[PDB]
């Protein structure tokens, strides 16, 4: 059933450049997200070359294309081991600047009551961002929302 997506999955994973391999990634995308991992791994190889080369706005849409397969379609252990990784890379690669932006969408997507350490990671480590960038008013929101999970992570 799946037999095609994964065929054209591996063929554009290969390619080396970034050029004609981003469109047969979408191309892998418009075979309709029906399961729909293939889609996910193929984005987050379009997410994992378009922070490290070039243009940053794309990768927004890419990710904000990402976001919906937590739910639905792929597991929240897999999402949850993707999202990490792809945060540790633009951590070391990118600074605050951008980051942070990543991070908000993030928690904005991952609005789910049994989000537990998917949610209260992200919203700490976005808290330890605000903290960088020197903010105390949302801080205040970031910390009430923290508190209010728990009435090992309270400390």
């Amino acid at each position: 059933v799946d037999l095609e997506n994964q065929y054209y999955n591996s063929k554009a994973l290969k390619e080396d450049d970034p050029k004609a391999a981003l469109s047969s990634f979408q191309k892998v995308l418009e075979l309709e997200g029906e399961k729909g991992e293939w889609g996910f791994k193929a984005l987050k190889q379009m997410i994992k070359i378009n922070f490290k080369l070039t243009n940053f706005p794309e990768m927004m849409n890419r990710y904000k294309q990402l976001l919906t397969y937590i739910r639905s379609a792929v597991t929240r252990n897999y999402s949850e081991k993707s999202i990490n990784s792809i945060l540790d890379y633009i951590s070391t690669s990118k600074q605050m600047d951008l980051l942070q932006e990543f991070y908000e969408t993030t928690l904005e997507a991952l609005k789910d009551a049994k989000n537990d350490r998917l949610w209260f990671k992200t919203n700490t480590k976005l808290g330890k961002l605000y903290l960088e960038r020197e903010e105390y008013g949302k801080l205040q929101k970031i910390l009430r929302q923290l508190h209010q999970s728990c009435q090992t992570q309270l400390l």
